[PDB]
């Protein structure tokens, strides 16, 4: 598909057996999710910039479906005010930016 | 241009007659710059982040280049931790996500 930019690139997400809203985000490296449970294990880690820094787990190897394309990465999951698909999964389904 | 996302979609700007560097970000709702002198009156705004909210002064109707690309439009300046495009001037330049 084509999105354009004139609202929030809001797209439905399947992980961990659960269906959420995420944001597709050229301007971030990493994906980060609102609390949820996720297997495996886990390291900490924090991530930050406008208003701060923020503590979250790093899981790796999620598999993670965006808009009927299965991606597999490392996802963070913590207090995030949105959850974000970053770079790091973009890449994964083909994601680029035209102009 | 098309750009991938294997590496940050960093592009050259120019603003005030100067060169800088800056990142195209779809999760941005708005544009925001480090400190720098814009010309006329700002309007205070505060955007939200990963890690809470920040003040930064709006300008409106500035004059700046993106890879090239003339915009026109609003620019908000304050202790951002990289220069960011948001969605505001990524309209402007006809910018959209392919996948
Ligand atoms: C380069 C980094 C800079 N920041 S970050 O927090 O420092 C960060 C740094 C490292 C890792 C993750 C994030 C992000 C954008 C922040 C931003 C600007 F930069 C300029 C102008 C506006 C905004 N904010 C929004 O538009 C609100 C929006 C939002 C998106 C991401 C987010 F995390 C927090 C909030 C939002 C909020 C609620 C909601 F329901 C839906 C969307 C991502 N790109
Ligand atoms: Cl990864
Ligand atoms: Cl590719
Ligand atoms: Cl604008």
């Amino acid at each position: 598909p084509q999105i354009t930019l004139w609202k929030r690139p809001l797209v439905t997400i399947k992980i961990g057996g659960q269906l959420k809203e995420a944001l597709l985000d050229t301007g971030a490296d990493d994906t980060v999710i609102e609390e949820m449970s996720l297997p495996g294990r886990w390291k900490p880690k924090m991530i930050g910039g406008i208003g701060g820094f923020i503590k979250v787990r790093q899981y790796d190897q999620i598999i993670i479906e965006i808009c009927g394309h299965k991606a597999i990465g490392t996802v963070l999951v913590g207090p995030t005010p949105v959850n974000i698909i970053g770079r790091n999964l973009l890449t994964q389904i083909g994601c680029t930016l035209n102009f």
